[PDB]
């Protein structure tokens, strides 16, 4: 182990630079270690950056993309033109300057920012952080990012090609527990995807399974479905994934334990963090990531709804026993 200039101990000298980056991101990018829009955006970026990897394209004699190579920043001119990459400009620009001023690769920076961002959100696991990804990259081919109107088959197909099994697709989606939408229905800008957009918990999995009864906006936008209460937005792909036979059971098993959800997501994320790379070539700097405060709230079916309102879709196991909150129906405020 080594002791960096500032006095912090670490297992590798290549981790030292990150303590400075941590200080920078928390102060400025995160505006005081907060769990607001900046974290959710970075979470969109890390997914959109890494999934630009496709062994099948490579098989068809084409460039399949370099994965988590930081290409979304390096080639933002091309990638930010992608339909799926709307609303990310200001975030890409802010990160570009951080990577430049610290001499760290874009690929590594995006991964670091994700782990650090999540620590500011109660309930989040301590994500793994590897460093050593090259700073060079080619722009990602278009159409490698799954969209909200895609069919479950198409989604599982794209993710499978990248290396994720259906279970892992459900695990990765835990990120929607700290999410809102800004571009699917602008009339309800920043409507949350679950009742706790600042808490990494199982509410997302529970709420997407409740019967859709409400139209939160003046109209139902593109790829929008009815949600269980005012202020909450339900994306079509989440709705289908929650109920599809190929993913239903994993989804349901994610409702009762925050601990299990965290562990699974963390594992899935570690796998996604190295798409396009060989982890044996990277250096482990996980010890730099701070812990997130604990979330002790129990998973609950909100607003007087009961298990009778849950559209059970898994045939092999009963819906688990969880708490029920008293009414009335909540009305979600926009995410910050
Ligand atoms: C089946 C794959 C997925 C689809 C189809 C999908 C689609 C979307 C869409 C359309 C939005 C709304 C963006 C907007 O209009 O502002 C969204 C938001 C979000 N997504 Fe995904 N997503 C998927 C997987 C994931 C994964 C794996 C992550 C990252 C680990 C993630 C993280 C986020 C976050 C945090 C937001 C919130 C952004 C914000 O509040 O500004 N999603 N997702
Ligand atoms: C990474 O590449 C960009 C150009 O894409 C450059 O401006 C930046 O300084 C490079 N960073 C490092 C750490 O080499
Ligand atoms: C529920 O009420 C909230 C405020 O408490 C709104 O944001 C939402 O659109 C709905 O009226
Ligand atoms: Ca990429
Ligand atoms: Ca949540
Ligand atoms: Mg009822």
């Amino acid at each position: 182990s080594v002791t960096c200039p500032g006095g912090q101990s670490t297992s590798n000298s290549q981790c030292c630079v990150w303590f400075d980056v941590l200080d920078d991101l928390q102060t400025n990018f995160y505006q005081g270690s907060k769990c607001e829009s900046p974290v959710r955006k970075i979470l969109r970026i890390v997914f959109h950056d890494a999934i630009g990897f496709s062994p099948a394209l490579t098989a068809a004699g084409q460039f399949g993309g370099g994965g988590a190579d930081g290409s979304i920043i390096a080639h933002s001119n091309i990638e930010l033109a992608f339909p799926a990459n709307g609303g990310l400009t200001d975030t890409v620009e802010a990160l570009r300057a951080v990577g430049i001023n610290h001499g760290v690769s874009f690929g590594d920076l995006i991964q670091f920012a994700t782990a650090v961002g999540m620590s500011n959100c109660p309930g989040s696991p301590r994500l793994e952080f590897l460093t050593g990804r090259s700073n060079s990259s080619q722009p990602s081919p278009p159409s490698l990012i799954p969209g909200p109107g895609n069919t479950v088959t198409a989604i599982l197909d794209r993710m499978g090609d990248a290396g994720f099994s259906p279970d892992e697709v459900v695990d990765l989606l835990a990120a929607h527990s700290l999410a809102s939408q800004e571009g699917l229905n602008s009339a309800i800008f920043r409507s949350p995807l679950d009742s706790t957009p600042q808490v990494f918990d199982t509410q997302f999995y529970i709420e997407t399974l409740l019967k859709g009864t409400t139209q939160p906006g003046p109209s139902l936008g593109f790829a929008e479905e009815l949600s269980p209460f005012p202020g909450e937005f339900r994306m079509r792909s989440d709705a289908l994934l929650a109920r599809d036979s190929r993913t239903a059971c994993r989804w349901q098993s994610m409702t009762s334990s925050n601990e299990v959800m965290g562990q699974r997501y963390r594992a899935a994320m570690a796998k996604m963090s190295v798409l396009g790379f060989d982890r044996n070539a990277l250096t482990d700097c996980s010890d730099v990531i701070p812990s997130a405060v604990s979330n002790n709230a129990a998973p609950v079916i909100p607003g007087g709804l009961t298990v009778d309102d849950i559209e059970v879709s898994c045939p092999s196991e009963p819906f688990p026993e969880i708490a029920t909150a008293s009414g009335p129906l909540p009305s979600l405020a926009p995410a910050p």
